[PDB]
DNA sequence: GCTCTACGTCATCA
DNA sequence: GCTCTACGTCATCA
């Protein structure tokens, strides 16, 4: 039977990470590797990693959990990215978590001066 | 018969100006009358009287005429608008001719300001 | 720790 | 006298 990537034992995998995102993790795995399986909001990747809408809006660049807006059904529906695939094209973009830290710092200079 | 409403004499309208801009108006009398029924491009029209992508985009709003990008018929198409509704919309946004005036000095001084 | 876009410039590519 | 949008911030309203 086909394992869980991250642990090996499991087979019975998240049904989020697994129909959406086409990882085979299961939910123990996802809870436990934060730093890989985490959703974050499209407002985070912006935030965190400096992605921009054209980049996360490209259906062919992120897979993407769609949900009713937590705040009201009338906003515009919640889209959550995984954690790796985020991160990798970030690090591609800005070079490397190293890069990505630089760029944070660019950015937070631009604001001490405004 | 239905005559042109700036001359009161022609019979047979513009055919752009009728058909696409829904005005009444004969060829020669929209040559001599530039100020009312001249045809501006989208980017004429942001540079002008300062209206947005989102005001221009608008269907609703203004009559459009699009042809082809005359650069190259790859690119966007090139939109004209009717003088005479962009300006009309443009003195209600700014409060007419003075107002858009007063807008054009904030912004040159603005550019000056960024040198 | 929700999302979209206006506010406004401007280059670049299309 | 061509047009769309990224580049970036950020509030505001949705
Ligand atoms: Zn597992
Ligand atoms: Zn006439």
């Amino acid at each position: 039977a086909p394992k869980c990537i991250e642990c090996h034992i499991n087979i019975e995998m998240d049904p989020v990470l697994h129909d959406v995102f086409k990882l085979q993790v299961c939910k123990q795995c996802s809870k436990e590797h934060p730093e890989k399986y985490a959703l974050l909001t499209k407002t985070e990747c912006k935030e965190d990693y400096f992605l921009t809408d054209p980049e996360l809006n490209d259906e062919d660049l992120f897979h993407r959990l769609e949900k009713p807006n937590p705040h009201s059904g009338t906003f515009a529906r919640m889209q959550l990215f995984v954690r790796c695939e985020v991160e990798a094209f970030a690090f591609k973009k800005w070079g490397g978590e190293e890069g990505l830290d630089e760029e944070w710092q660019r950015r937070e200079e631009g604001k001490a001066h405004r």
